[PDB]
C-alpha cells in the first residue's frame, strides 16, 4: 500500500522551467522543442513490490518498472542511457539518474489532488504538475 496515492492515470497540466532544465541536462534544440510541446499522460501502477511508471505522449512513450532501492537501467525520453535508483523518502518518490559522471534527481509527490514532479539538475529546477485524467 506504499504508493497507493500515486497509482492511477494522470495528465500534465502545467510545466515551468522545463526548457532550462533540459538545457542543463544536455538536451539538444530539436528535442527540447518537440519534447516541450508534449502533454503526456503518466500511468502509475503497483503489483507487489514492483512499481511501473509509464509516460505516453506524442513525443515518446516510455515505461520503467522497478523495486524501491534497487538500481536499474533506464533509457530516457531524450535517449540518455542512465543508471536509476528510486526510493521513498518521507512519502516522496526520489529518482536519481546517473550517466557520464552527471546526476539529476526527479521527485514525485502528492499535493492536494495533484501529482507534482520536480526535476533538478545542479542549480536548475523544473516543476511539472499532473492532475487525474
Ligand atoms: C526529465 O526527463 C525527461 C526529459 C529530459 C525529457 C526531454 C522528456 O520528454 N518527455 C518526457 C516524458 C521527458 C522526460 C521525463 C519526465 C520526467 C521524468 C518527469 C517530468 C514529467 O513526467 O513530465
Amino acid at each position: 500500500h506504499m504508493c497507493d496515492a500515486f497509482v492511477g492515470t494522470w495528465k500534465l497540466v502545467s510545466s515551468e522551467n522545463f526548457d532550462d532544465y533540459m538545457k542543463e541536462v544536455g538536451v539538444g534544440f530539436a528535442t527540447r522543442k518537440v519534447a516541450g510541446m508534449a502533454k503526456p499522460n503518466m500511468i502509475i501502477s503497483v503489483n507487489g513490490d514492483v512499481i511501473t511508471i509509464k509516460s505516453e505522449s506524442t513525443f515518446k512513450n516510455t515505461e520503467i518498472s522497478f523495486i524501491l532501492g534497487q538500481e536499474f537501467d533506464e533509457v530516457t525520453a531524450d535517449d540518455r542511457k542512465v543508471k536509476s535508483t528510486i526510493t521513498l523518502d518521507g512519502g516522496v518518490l526520489v529518482h536519481v539518474q546517473k550517466w557520464d559522471g552527471k546526476s539529476t534527481t526527479i521527485k514525485r509527490k502528492r499535493e492536494d489532488d495533484k501529482l507534482v514532479v520536480e526535476c533538478v539538475m545542479k542549480g536548475v529546477t523544473s516543476t511539472r504538475v499532473y492532475e487525474r485524467a
